Protein backbone atom coordinates (compact mmCIF):
# COMPACT_ATOMS: atom_id res chain seq x y z
CA UNK A 1 0.00 0.00 0.00
CA UNK A 2 0.93 3.56 -0.55
CA UNK A 3 1.30 6.16 2.38
CA UNK A 4 -1.44 7.60 1.45
CA UNK A 5 -3.49 4.23 1.90
CA UNK A 6 -2.16 3.18 4.97
CA UNK A 7 -2.98 6.71 6.65
CA UNK A 8 -6.13 6.35 5.59
CA UNK A 9 -6.76 2.50 6.81
CA UNK A 10 -4.63 3.96 10.10
CA UNK A 11 -7.81 6.62 10.11
CA UNK A 12 -10.66 4.08 9.91
CA UNK A 13 -9.03 1.97 12.25
CA UNK A 14 -7.86 -0.56 10.30
CA UNK A 15 -5.26 -2.08 12.54
CA UNK A 16 -4.19 -5.10 10.84
CA UNK A 17 -0.64 -6.52 11.37
CA UNK A 18 0.17 -5.30 7.65
CA UNK A 19 -0.73 -1.71 7.82
CA UNK A 20 1.23 -1.44 11.16
CA UNK A 21 4.09 -3.07 9.23
CA UNK A 22 4.08 -1.11 6.11
CA UNK A 23 3.57 2.53 8.51
CA UNK A 24 7.22 1.54 10.45
CA UNK A 25 8.79 0.23 7.15
CA UNK A 26 7.83 3.19 4.89
CA UNK A 27 10.36 5.92 5.58
CA UNK A 28 9.10 8.56 3.42
CA UNK A 29 9.01 12.09 5.03
CA UNK A 30 5.84 13.33 3.91
CA UNK A 31 4.10 10.12 5.08
CA UNK A 32 5.77 10.24 8.36
CA UNK A 33 5.16 13.41 9.09
CA UNK A 34 1.28 12.67 8.46
CA UNK A 35 1.60 10.08 10.87
CA UNK A 36 2.90 12.47 13.70
CA UNK A 37 0.02 15.01 12.61
CA UNK A 38 -2.74 12.41 12.79
CA UNK A 39 -1.15 10.92 16.06
CA UNK A 40 -0.83 14.83 17.63
CA UNK A 41 -4.49 15.32 16.17
CA UNK A 42 -5.71 12.05 18.11
CA UNK A 43 -4.06 12.94 20.82
CA UNK A 44 -5.55 16.37 21.38
CA UNK A 45 -9.12 15.39 20.81
CA UNK A 46 -8.92 12.55 22.89
CA UNK A 47 -6.56 13.77 26.21
CA UNK A 48 -6.40 17.42 25.45
CA UNK A 49 -3.65 19.78 25.91
CA UNK A 50 -2.73 18.99 29.65
CA UNK A 51 0.42 17.47 29.79
CA UNK A 52 0.70 15.46 33.43
CA UNK A 53 3.80 15.98 35.40
CA UNK A 54 4.89 13.00 37.27
CA UNK A 55 7.66 13.36 39.59
CA UNK A 56 10.22 10.75 39.53
CA UNK A 57 12.55 9.95 42.46
CA UNK A 58 14.93 7.19 41.51
CA UNK A 59 14.91 6.45 45.07
CA UNK A 60 18.16 3.12 44.62
CA UNK A 61 19.94 1.77 42.30
CA UNK A 62 20.55 -1.20 43.48
CA UNK A 63 20.03 -4.03 41.85
CA UNK A 64 19.25 -8.27 41.81
CA UNK A 65 18.85 -8.49 38.53
CA UNK A 66 21.71 -8.39 35.71
CA UNK A 67 19.42 -7.05 32.19
CA UNK A 68 22.34 -7.23 29.72
CA UNK A 69 20.90 -3.98 28.20
CA UNK A 70 20.76 -1.89 32.10
CA UNK A 71 23.65 0.01 33.57
CA UNK A 72 22.13 -1.09 37.02
CA UNK A 73 23.23 -4.63 36.24
CA UNK A 74 24.01 -6.48 39.07
CA UNK A 75 27.40 -7.29 37.76
CA UNK A 76 28.48 -3.82 36.63
CA UNK A 77 30.92 -3.10 39.84
CA UNK A 78 31.83 0.64 37.70
CA UNK A 79 29.00 2.05 39.70
CA UNK A 80 28.69 3.52 43.29
CA UNK A 81 25.63 2.19 44.64
CA UNK A 82 23.09 3.95 46.56
CA UNK A 83 19.96 3.57 49.27
CA UNK A 84 17.72 7.00 49.83
CA UNK A 85 16.90 6.42 53.65
CA UNK A 86 12.38 5.93 54.21
CA UNK A 87 12.66 10.08 55.21
CA UNK A 88 14.88 11.33 52.72
CA UNK A 89 12.07 9.53 50.20
CA UNK A 90 9.16 10.97 51.88
CA UNK A 91 10.56 14.69 52.18
CA UNK A 92 11.67 14.52 48.98
CA UNK A 93 8.13 13.77 47.82
CA UNK A 94 6.77 16.56 49.84
CA UNK A 95 9.21 19.26 48.37
CA UNK A 96 7.98 17.79 45.07
CA UNK A 97 4.18 18.09 46.21
CA UNK A 98 5.17 21.41 47.20
CA UNK A 99 6.06 22.25 43.73
CA UNK A 100 3.14 21.31 42.45
CA UNK A 101 3.70 17.86 41.74
CA UNK A 102 0.22 15.19 41.61
CA UNK A 103 1.80 12.49 41.42
CA UNK A 104 5.29 11.28 42.47
CA UNK A 105 6.77 8.18 40.94
CA UNK A 106 9.00 6.30 43.11
CA UNK A 107 11.47 3.90 41.34
CA UNK A 108 14.27 1.89 42.37
CA UNK A 109 16.49 -1.13 40.99
CA UNK A 110 15.24 -4.51 42.53
CA UNK A 111 16.58 -3.71 45.66
CA UNK A 112 15.34 -6.15 47.87
CA UNK A 113 16.24 -4.33 51.24
CA UNK A 114 12.67 -1.85 50.94
CA UNK A 115 10.86 -4.77 49.69
CA UNK A 116 7.59 -4.59 51.01
CA UNK A 117 7.34 -3.40 54.40
CA UNK A 118 9.71 -0.12 54.09
CA UNK A 119 7.65 0.59 50.71
CA UNK A 120 4.56 0.71 52.07
CA UNK A 121 5.51 3.02 55.06
CA UNK A 122 6.64 5.21 52.32
CA UNK A 123 3.68 4.71 50.30
CA UNK A 124 1.50 5.18 52.96
CA UNK A 125 2.97 9.09 53.76
CA UNK A 126 3.24 9.95 50.69
CA UNK A 127 -0.67 9.41 50.18
CA UNK A 128 -1.30 11.52 53.13
CA UNK A 129 -0.20 14.60 50.88
CA UNK A 130 -3.12 13.78 49.18
CA UNK A 131 -1.43 13.28 44.68
CA UNK A 132 -1.27 9.97 43.06
CA UNK A 133 1.48 7.31 44.39
CA UNK A 134 3.03 5.43 40.67
CA UNK A 135 5.55 2.45 41.50
CA UNK A 136 7.91 1.56 39.19
CA UNK A 137 10.16 -0.96 41.30
CA UNK A 138 10.33 -4.43 39.30
CA UNK A 139 8.97 -7.66 39.77
CA UNK A 140 8.04 -8.88 42.78
CA UNK A 141 5.43 -11.72 44.44
CA UNK A 142 1.58 -10.97 44.34
CA UNK A 143 2.06 -10.40 48.36
CA UNK A 144 3.96 -7.51 47.90
CA UNK A 145 1.75 -5.82 44.66
CA UNK A 146 -0.92 -6.74 47.28
CA UNK A 147 0.76 -4.82 50.00
CA UNK A 148 1.34 -1.59 48.23
CA UNK A 149 -2.08 -1.22 46.81
CA UNK A 150 -3.61 -1.66 50.41
CA UNK A 151 -0.85 1.02 51.48
CA UNK A 152 -2.39 3.70 49.07
CA UNK A 153 -0.51 2.89 45.45
CA UNK A 154 -2.28 4.05 42.66
CA UNK A 155 -0.35 3.19 39.49
CA UNK A 156 2.75 0.53 38.40
CA UNK A 157 4.74 0.98 35.66
CA UNK A 158 6.28 -2.35 34.27
CA UNK A 159 7.24 -1.91 30.71
CA UNK A 160 7.01 -5.09 29.11
CA UNK A 161 10.53 -4.54 27.32
CA UNK A 162 9.90 -6.72 24.42
CA UNK A 163 6.92 -8.98 23.59
CA UNK A 164 8.97 -11.73 21.53
CA UNK A 165 9.57 -14.07 24.36
CA UNK A 166 12.81 -15.40 22.63
CA UNK A 167 14.94 -12.45 22.72
CA UNK A 168 13.27 -10.90 26.15
CA UNK A 169 14.66 -14.15 28.01
CA UNK A 170 18.12 -13.34 26.14
CA UNK A 171 18.23 -10.09 27.67
CA UNK A 172 16.56 -10.48 30.86
CA UNK A 173 18.73 -13.72 32.27
CA UNK A 174 16.81 -13.78 35.46
CA UNK A 175 13.33 -13.79 34.57
CA UNK A 176 10.81 -14.42 31.11
CA UNK A 177 8.59 -12.33 28.93
CA UNK A 178 5.94 -15.51 30.57
CA UNK A 179 6.87 -13.59 34.07
CA UNK A 180 6.66 -10.08 33.31
CA UNK A 181 3.39 -10.70 31.68
CA UNK A 182 2.10 -12.37 34.68
CA UNK A 183 2.90 -9.53 36.50
CA UNK A 184 1.38 -7.32 34.40
CA UNK A 185 -1.97 -8.96 34.72
CA UNK A 186 -1.45 -9.45 38.75
CA UNK A 187 -1.43 -5.34 38.58
CA UNK A 188 -4.30 -5.31 36.65
CA UNK A 189 -6.05 -7.84 38.31
CA UNK A 190 -5.35 -6.10 42.42
CA UNK A 191 -6.88 -2.45 40.60
CA UNK A 192 -3.57 -0.38 39.33
CA UNK A 193 -3.35 2.03 36.83
CA UNK A 194 -1.10 -0.49 34.96
CA UNK A 195 1.84 0.86 32.52
CA UNK A 196 3.70 -1.19 30.12
CA UNK A 197 5.78 -0.55 27.42
CA UNK A 198 9.13 -1.34 25.29
CA UNK A 199 12.32 -0.02 24.00
CA UNK A 200 13.03 0.92 20.41
CA UNK A 201 16.24 -1.03 18.57
CA UNK A 202 17.32 -3.14 20.65
CA UNK A 203 20.19 -5.14 19.75
CA UNK A 204 18.20 -8.55 17.47
CA UNK A 205 15.03 -6.68 17.50
CA UNK A 206 13.33 -6.55 14.08
CA UNK A 207 10.56 -4.53 12.80
CA UNK A 208 8.19 -7.36 13.22
CA UNK A 209 8.95 -7.69 16.57
CA UNK A 210 7.98 -3.99 16.58
CA UNK A 211 4.42 -4.66 15.22
CA UNK A 212 4.34 -7.61 18.26
CA UNK A 213 4.89 -4.76 20.69
CA UNK A 214 2.06 -2.71 19.26
CA UNK A 215 -0.33 -5.36 18.92
CA UNK A 216 0.14 -6.58 22.64
CA UNK A 217 -0.26 -3.15 23.55
CA UNK A 218 -3.54 -2.71 22.05
CA UNK A 219 -4.50 -6.51 23.08
CA UNK A 220 -4.24 -5.51 27.16
CA UNK A 221 -5.47 -2.33 26.44
CA UNK A 222 -2.67 -0.47 29.24
CA UNK A 223 -3.59 2.49 30.95
CA UNK A 224 0.11 3.99 30.47
CA UNK A 225 2.73 2.88 27.68
CA UNK A 226 6.15 4.35 28.12
CA UNK A 227 8.88 4.02 25.05
CA UNK A 228 12.12 4.90 24.87
CA UNK A 229 15.14 4.11 22.47
CA UNK A 230 17.76 1.76 23.67
CA UNK A 231 20.67 3.43 24.83
CA UNK A 232 24.24 1.64 24.98
CA UNK A 233 25.59 1.50 28.42
CA UNK A 234 30.04 1.25 28.16
CA UNK A 235 29.57 -1.00 31.67
CA UNK A 236 27.52 -3.46 29.49
CA UNK A 237 27.57 -6.38 27.85
CA UNK A 238 25.30 -3.91 24.50
CA UNK A 239 28.11 -1.48 25.11
CA UNK A 240 29.16 -1.68 20.75
CA UNK A 241 25.33 -1.96 20.01
CA UNK A 242 23.97 0.63 18.26
CA UNK A 243 21.67 2.73 19.80
CA UNK A 244 17.66 2.96 18.96
CA UNK A 245 16.40 5.46 16.32
CA UNK A 246 14.90 8.40 17.66
CA UNK A 247 12.44 8.80 14.14
CA UNK A 248 11.71 4.69 14.15
CA UNK A 249 10.87 5.26 18.04
CA UNK A 250 8.63 8.53 18.10
CA UNK A 251 6.93 6.51 15.32
CA UNK A 252 6.03 3.82 17.75
CA UNK A 253 5.12 6.81 19.86
CA UNK A 254 2.54 7.87 17.29
CA UNK A 255 0.95 4.71 16.48
CA UNK A 256 0.64 3.61 20.66
CA UNK A 257 -1.29 7.10 20.44
CA UNK A 258 -3.35 6.12 17.64
CA UNK A 259 -3.79 2.76 18.84
CA UNK A 260 -4.12 3.57 22.42
CA UNK A 261 -6.48 6.89 22.06
CA UNK A 262 -7.06 7.48 25.64
CA UNK A 263 -3.98 5.91 27.58
CA UNK A 264 -1.15 8.04 29.23
CA UNK A 265 1.94 8.58 26.96
CA UNK A 266 5.25 9.98 28.39
CA UNK A 267 7.61 11.68 26.34
CA UNK A 268 10.49 9.95 28.24
CA UNK A 269 13.65 10.84 29.11
CA UNK A 270 15.65 8.65 26.88
CA UNK A 271 14.12 10.72 23.97
CA UNK A 272 15.82 13.88 25.21
CA UNK A 273 19.18 11.76 25.72
CA UNK A 274 18.81 10.91 22.25
CA UNK A 275 18.21 14.33 20.55
CA UNK A 276 18.40 17.58 21.83
CA UNK A 277 14.26 18.34 22.20
CA UNK A 278 13.80 14.51 21.99
CA UNK A 279 11.17 15.28 24.54
CA UNK A 280 9.76 18.16 23.08
CA UNK A 281 9.53 16.57 19.62
CA UNK A 282 7.66 13.38 21.64
CA UNK A 283 4.53 15.51 23.27
CA UNK A 284 3.87 16.85 19.65
CA UNK A 285 3.58 13.44 18.38
CA UNK A 286 1.52 11.65 20.49
CA UNK A 287 2.65 11.95 23.94
CA UNK A 288 0.61 13.88 27.15
CA UNK A 289 2.82 12.88 30.31
CA UNK A 290 6.47 14.21 31.03
CA UNK A 291 8.53 12.90 34.03
CA UNK A 292 10.97 15.08 35.41
CA UNK A 293 13.72 14.01 37.28
CA UNK A 294 13.13 14.92 41.06
CA UNK A 295 16.36 12.62 42.55
CA UNK A 296 18.46 14.75 44.59
CA UNK A 297 21.74 15.26 44.60
CA UNK A 298 24.33 13.37 44.87
CA UNK A 299 22.25 10.58 43.75
CA UNK A 300 21.27 11.44 40.73
CA UNK A 301 24.48 11.52 38.33
CA UNK A 302 23.95 7.47 39.84
CA UNK A 303 21.08 6.13 38.33
CA UNK A 304 22.53 5.15 35.04
CA UNK A 305 20.18 2.82 32.92
CA UNK A 306 22.04 4.32 30.24
CA UNK A 307 24.53 6.89 29.89
CA UNK A 308 24.72 10.58 29.49
CA UNK A 309 21.25 10.89 30.83
CA UNK A 310 19.99 14.76 30.32
CA UNK A 311 19.10 16.61 33.79
CA UNK A 312 21.79 15.26 35.65
CA UNK A 313 23.97 18.36 35.85
CA UNK A 314 20.78 20.20 37.43
CA UNK A 315 20.34 21.68 40.72
CA UNK A 316 17.67 19.12 42.46
CA UNK A 317 14.69 21.31 41.83
CA UNK A 318 15.40 22.65 38.36
CA UNK A 319 13.40 20.21 36.55
CA UNK A 320 9.56 20.93 37.81
CA UNK A 321 9.90 24.53 36.80
CA UNK A 322 11.69 23.54 33.70
CA UNK A 323 9.27 21.16 32.66
CA UNK A 324 6.18 23.31 33.26
CA UNK A 325 8.17 26.60 30.81
CA UNK A 326 8.31 23.66 28.35
CA UNK A 327 4.66 23.21 28.79
CA UNK A 328 4.11 26.95 28.35
CA UNK A 329 6.32 27.13 25.15
CA UNK A 330 4.51 24.02 23.74
CA UNK A 331 1.03 25.70 23.96
CA UNK A 332 0.17 23.64 26.39
CA UNK A 333 -0.91 23.72 29.71
CA UNK A 334 0.14 21.92 33.14
CA UNK A 335 -2.29 19.16 34.12
CA UNK A 336 -4.94 20.07 37.24
CA UNK A 337 -5.48 16.85 38.83
CA UNK A 338 -4.25 13.80 39.38
CA UNK A 339 -3.75 13.13 35.51
CA UNK A 340 -5.63 9.30 35.51
CA UNK A 341 -6.71 7.66 32.71
CA UNK A 342 -10.02 9.20 31.56
CA UNK A 343 -11.79 6.37 29.45
CA UNK A 344 -13.67 7.19 26.18
CA UNK A 345 -15.41 4.18 25.31
CA UNK A 346 -16.25 3.34 21.94
CA UNK A 347 -16.91 0.95 19.47
C1 LIG B 1 12.42 26.68 6.47
C2 LIG B 1 13.77 26.94 7.09
C3 LIG B 1 14.62 27.87 6.22
C4 LIG B 1 15.18 27.26 4.89
C5 LIG B 1 15.85 28.43 4.18
O1 LIG B 1 17.02 28.84 4.52
N1 LIG B 1 15.07 29.10 3.37
C6 LIG B 1 14.58 25.66 7.41
C7 LIG B 1 15.95 26.00 8.00
C8 LIG B 1 16.33 24.75 8.84
C9 LIG B 1 15.24 23.73 8.57
C10 LIG B 1 15.00 22.58 9.55
C11 LIG B 1 16.31 21.76 9.74
O2 LIG B 1 16.95 21.39 8.50
C12 LIG B 1 16.10 20.56 10.71
C13 LIG B 1 14.93 19.69 10.20
C14 LIG B 1 15.33 18.88 8.95
C15 LIG B 1 14.20 17.97 8.50
O3 LIG B 1 14.63 17.20 7.34
C16 LIG B 1 12.97 18.75 8.16
C17 LIG B 1 12.53 19.59 9.40
C18 LIG B 1 13.62 20.48 9.96
C19 LIG B 1 13.09 20.91 11.27
C20 LIG B 1 13.93 21.67 8.98
C21 LIG B 1 12.60 22.46 8.71
C22 LIG B 1 12.90 23.69 7.79
O4 LIG B 1 13.23 23.20 6.43
C23 LIG B 1 13.98 24.58 8.35
C24 LIG B 1 13.43 25.17 9.70
C1 LIG C 1 8.70 24.24 12.62
C2 LIG C 1 9.13 23.32 11.43
C3 LIG C 1 9.68 24.04 10.27
C4 LIG C 1 8.58 24.82 9.78
C5 LIG C 1 8.88 26.05 8.96
O1 LIG C 1 9.86 26.74 9.15
N1 LIG C 1 7.97 26.38 8.19
C6 LIG C 1 6.85 26.86 9.09
C7 LIG C 1 6.61 28.22 9.59
C8 LIG C 1 6.16 28.66 8.06
N2 LIG C 1 5.43 29.89 8.21
C9 LIG C 1 4.03 29.39 8.25
C10 LIG C 1 5.54 30.81 9.42
C11 LIG C 1 5.71 30.78 7.14
C12 LIG C 1 5.30 30.31 5.74
C13 LIG C 1 5.62 31.51 4.79
S1 LIG C 1 7.22 31.63 4.32
O2 LIG C 1 7.31 32.47 3.16
O3 LIG C 1 7.96 32.41 5.31
O4 LIG C 1 7.69 30.38 4.31
C14 LIG C 1 8.00 22.32 11.07
C15 LIG C 1 8.28 21.55 9.76
C16 LIG C 1 7.75 20.11 9.95
C17 LIG C 1 6.96 20.22 11.29
C18 LIG C 1 6.71 18.92 12.04
C19 LIG C 1 5.90 17.95 11.14
O5 LIG C 1 4.68 18.53 10.69
C20 LIG C 1 5.61 16.66 11.94
C21 LIG C 1 4.98 16.90 13.32
C22 LIG C 1 3.48 17.25 13.21
C23 LIG C 1 2.84 17.50 14.59
O6 LIG C 1 1.44 17.82 14.41
C24 LIG C 1 3.57 18.57 15.35
C25 LIG C 1 5.04 18.14 15.52
C26 LIG C 1 5.79 17.88 14.19
C27 LIG C 1 7.13 17.27 14.55
C28 LIG C 1 5.95 19.18 13.37
C29 LIG C 1 6.58 20.35 14.15
C30 LIG C 1 6.90 21.60 13.36
O7 LIG C 1 5.70 22.27 12.98
C31 LIG C 1 7.72 21.25 12.14
C32 LIG C 1 9.06 20.72 12.58
C1 LIG D 1 7.73 25.52 47.90
C2 LIG D 1 7.96 27.04 47.96
C3 LIG D 1 7.54 27.61 49.34
C4 LIG D 1 6.02 27.67 49.64
C5 LIG D 1 5.29 26.34 49.64
O1 LIG D 1 5.64 25.41 50.43
N1 LIG D 1 4.30 26.25 48.81
C6 LIG D 1 3.50 25.03 48.64
C7 LIG D 1 2.61 25.21 47.42
C8 LIG D 1 1.72 24.00 47.23
N2 LIG D 1 1.00 23.98 45.92
C9 LIG D 1 1.94 23.77 44.77
C10 LIG D 1 0.10 22.72 45.98
C11 LIG D 1 0.29 25.32 45.72
C12 LIG D 1 -0.69 25.20 44.55
C13 LIG D 1 -1.25 26.65 44.33
S1 LIG D 1 -1.92 27.00 42.86
O2 LIG D 1 -2.55 28.30 43.05
O3 LIG D 1 -0.85 26.99 41.85
O4 LIG D 1 -2.90 25.90 42.60
C14 LIG D 1 7.28 27.79 46.81
C15 LIG D 1 7.47 29.31 46.85
C16 LIG D 1 7.41 29.85 45.40
C17 LIG D 1 6.99 28.63 44.61
C18 LIG D 1 7.29 28.68 43.11
C19 LIG D 1 6.69 29.89 42.43
O5 LIG D 1 5.29 29.99 42.77
C20 LIG D 1 6.80 29.79 40.89
C21 LIG D 1 6.37 28.49 40.30
C22 LIG D 1 4.85 28.35 40.21
C23 LIG D 1 4.40 27.01 39.60
O6 LIG D 1 2.95 26.98 39.59
C24 LIG D 1 5.03 25.88 40.33
C25 LIG D 1 6.52 25.99 40.33
C26 LIG D 1 7.06 27.27 40.97
C27 LIG D 1 8.54 27.33 40.65
C28 LIG D 1 6.78 27.36 42.51
C29 LIG D 1 7.32 26.10 43.23
C30 LIG D 1 7.08 26.14 44.76
O7 LIG D 1 5.69 26.06 45.01
C31 LIG D 1 7.68 27.46 45.36
C32 LIG D 1 9.18 27.44 45.20
C1 LIG E 1 18.33 17.80 13.73
C2 LIG E 1 18.25 16.42 14.43
C3 LIG E 1 19.64 15.78 14.32
C4 LIG E 1 20.62 16.39 15.38
C5 LIG E 1 22.08 15.90 15.22
O1 LIG E 1 22.74 16.34 14.34
N1 LIG E 1 22.50 14.88 15.96
C6 LIG E 1 17.17 15.53 13.84
C7 LIG E 1 17.09 14.12 14.54
C8 LIG E 1 15.67 13.67 14.57
C9 LIG E 1 14.96 14.66 13.65
C10 LIG E 1 13.42 14.74 13.73
C11 LIG E 1 12.77 13.39 13.52
O2 LIG E 1 13.21 12.83 12.26
C12 LIG E 1 11.27 13.52 13.56
C13 LIG E 1 10.66 14.65 12.70
C14 LIG E 1 10.70 14.27 11.21
C15 LIG E 1 10.09 15.34 10.35
O3 LIG E 1 10.15 14.98 8.96
C16 LIG E 1 10.80 16.67 10.53
C17 LIG E 1 10.81 17.06 12.02
C18 LIG E 1 11.37 15.99 12.95
C19 LIG E 1 11.05 16.48 14.40
C20 LIG E 1 12.91 15.82 12.76
C21 LIG E 1 13.69 17.13 12.84
C22 LIG E 1 15.20 16.97 12.81
O4 LIG E 1 15.58 16.51 11.46
C23 LIG E 1 15.68 15.97 13.90
C24 LIG E 1 15.37 16.56 15.26
C1 LIG F 1 9.15 30.26 37.74
C2 LIG F 1 9.55 29.86 36.28
C3 LIG F 1 10.70 30.75 35.75
C4 LIG F 1 8.37 29.93 35.31
C5 LIG F 1 8.71 29.45 33.94
C6 LIG F 1 7.39 28.99 33.27
C7 LIG F 1 6.35 29.35 34.31
C8 LIG F 1 4.99 28.67 34.18
C9 LIG F 1 4.35 28.88 32.83
O1 LIG F 1 4.31 30.29 32.49
C10 LIG F 1 2.97 28.32 32.71
C11 LIG F 1 2.03 28.57 33.92
C12 LIG F 1 1.36 29.96 33.68
C13 LIG F 1 0.36 30.36 34.78
O2 LIG F 1 -0.03 31.77 34.65
C14 LIG F 1 1.00 30.13 36.15
C15 LIG F 1 1.64 28.77 36.28
C16 LIG F 1 2.69 28.31 35.30
C17 LIG F 1 2.87 26.80 35.50
C18 LIG F 1 4.03 29.09 35.32
C19 LIG F 1 4.75 29.09 36.70
C20 LIG F 1 6.11 29.84 36.72
O3 LIG F 1 5.83 31.22 36.43
C21 LIG F 1 7.05 29.27 35.67
C22 LIG F 1 7.41 27.76 36.05
N1 LIG G 1 20.18 1.01 28.29
C1 LIG G 1 18.92 1.48 28.38
N2 LIG G 1 18.46 2.27 27.39
C2 LIG G 1 17.20 2.76 27.39
N3 LIG G 1 16.32 2.45 28.31
C3 LIG G 1 16.68 1.62 29.30
C4 LIG G 1 18.01 1.09 29.40
N4 LIG G 1 18.11 0.30 30.52
C5 LIG G 1 16.89 0.31 31.04
N5 LIG G 1 16.03 1.11 30.36
C6 LIG G 1 14.60 1.18 30.55
O1 LIG G 1 14.41 1.73 31.88
C7 LIG G 1 13.21 1.13 32.47
C8 LIG G 1 13.21 1.26 34.03
S1 LIG G 1 14.43 0.20 34.97
C9 LIG G 1 13.87 0.66 36.56
C10 LIG G 1 12.66 -0.05 37.13
C11 LIG G 1 12.65 -1.61 37.24
N6 LIG G 1 13.95 -2.10 37.70
C12 LIG G 1 12.28 -2.31 36.01
O2 LIG G 1 13.17 -2.98 35.41
O3 LIG G 1 11.08 -2.26 35.67
C13 LIG G 1 13.20 -0.20 31.93
O4 LIG G 1 11.86 -0.70 31.93
C14 LIG G 1 13.84 -0.13 30.52
O5 LIG G 1 12.88 -0.02 29.46
O1 LIG H 1 13.58 7.37 29.80
C1 LIG H 1 13.95 7.23 30.90
O2 LIG H 1 15.09 7.55 31.37
C2 LIG H 1 13.09 6.65 31.98
C3 LIG H 1 13.21 5.17 32.18
S1 LIG H 1 11.63 4.32 32.74
C4 LIG H 1 10.88 5.94 32.69
N1 LIG H 1 11.63 6.79 31.71
S1 LIG I 1 16.20 -2.91 33.92
FE1 LIG I 1 15.29 -2.77 36.11
S2 LIG I 1 15.58 -5.07 36.77
FE2 LIG I 1 16.85 -4.90 34.92
S3 LIG I 1 18.98 -4.52 35.72
FE3 LIG I 1 18.01 -2.46 35.27
S4 LIG I 1 17.19 -1.78 37.24
FE4 LIG I 1 17.55 -4.03 37.40
S1 LIG J 1 13.69 18.93 32.54
FE1 LIG J 1 15.60 18.67 33.66
S2 LIG J 1 16.64 20.70 33.50
FE2 LIG J 1 14.98 20.69 31.95
CL1 LIG K 1 2.12 7.92 36.55
CL1 LIG L 1 7.90 5.74 30.98
S1 LIG M 1 14.92 24.84 32.64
Amino acid sequence: MTGREILEKLERREFTREVLKEALSINDRGFNEALFKLADEIRRKYVGDEVHIRAIIEFSNVCRKNCLYCGLRRDNKNLKRYRMTPEEIVERARLAVQFGAKTIVLQSGEDPYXMPDVISDIVKEIKKMGVAVTLSLGEWPREYYEKWKEAGADRYLLRHETANPVLHRKLRPDTSFENRLNCLLTLKELGYETGAGSMVGLPGQTIDDLVDDLLFLKEHDFDMVGIGPFIPHPDTPLANEKKGDFTLTLKMVALTRILLPDSNIPATTAMGTIVPGGREITLRCGANVIMPNWTPSPYRQLYQLYPGKICVFEKDTACIPCVMKMIELLGRKPGRDWGGRKRVFET
